[PDB]
Parts: C-alpha cells; structure tokens; sequence
C-alpha cells in the first residue's frame, strides 16, 4: 500500500520546540522536549493565562511586550483574532 508507505513515520508529526520556546512550553507545565502541534498550542494558550498576558476586559487581547513570548512574537501585543504572527513564529520555532 503505497498510502501507508509514505504516512509511516508522519502519522503524529511531533516536532522539537527551539529552546526559547521550549522554555515557554516548560513554564507551562510541558514536560520532555517532543510534542505535538496540539500540545504546543495548548501549553502556549496555558501559558498566556498562568503569566495574566491577556486584557481580562478584551481577553482576545494578549499583550506580550517585554516577555520571552513577545520577543519570540517580535510583537508588543497580539489578538488570537488574527493569528497570523504566532503562525509565523511556530514555522521558524518548531523543528521536524
Ligand atoms: C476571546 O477570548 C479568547 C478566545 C480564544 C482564545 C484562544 N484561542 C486559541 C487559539 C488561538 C489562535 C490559534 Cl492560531 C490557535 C489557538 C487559544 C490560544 C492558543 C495559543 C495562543 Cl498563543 C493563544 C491562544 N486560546 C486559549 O488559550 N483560550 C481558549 C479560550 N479560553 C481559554 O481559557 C484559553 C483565547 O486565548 C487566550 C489565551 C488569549 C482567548
């Protein structure tokens, strides 16, 4: 089966978080330094809420200027309205 094939070895797709990400993830409480792009997401979004980023008023609203996650971001706030920079920097921050 030439499906099977080419999914072997790619049917989880776990990636290795950069070590400034890694960090982020650890603060979250992650442990271990493979996961998957679920588990990445929901310790970024745990993350956001244990360090009070987000406006509790606008709670779409994260302000992360001068934290390590606004200097991986290259952002001083952004709105998971319009995701588009924490896109960008999963795609330079996680490693196949
Ligand atoms: C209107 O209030 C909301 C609405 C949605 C989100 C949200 N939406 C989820 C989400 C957003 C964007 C993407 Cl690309 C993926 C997932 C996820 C999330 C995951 C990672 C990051 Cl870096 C930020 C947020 N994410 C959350 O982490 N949420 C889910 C909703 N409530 C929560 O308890 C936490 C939200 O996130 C806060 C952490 C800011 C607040």
């Amino acid at each position: 089966d030439l499906e099977n094939l080419y999914f072997q070895g790619s049917q989880i797709n776990q990636v290795r978080p950069k070590l400034p990400l890694l960090k982020i993830l650890h603060a979250a409480g992650a442990q271990g330094e493979m996961f998957t792009v679920k588990e990445v997401m929901h310790y970024l979004g745990q993350y956001i809420m244990v360090k009070q980023l987000y406006d509790q008023q606008e709670q779409h609203m994260v302000y992360c200027g001068g934290d390590l996650l606004g200097e991986l971001l290259g952002r001083q706030s952004f709105s998971v309205k319009d995701p588009s920079p924490l896109y960008d920097m999963l795609r330079k921050n996680l490693v196949t």
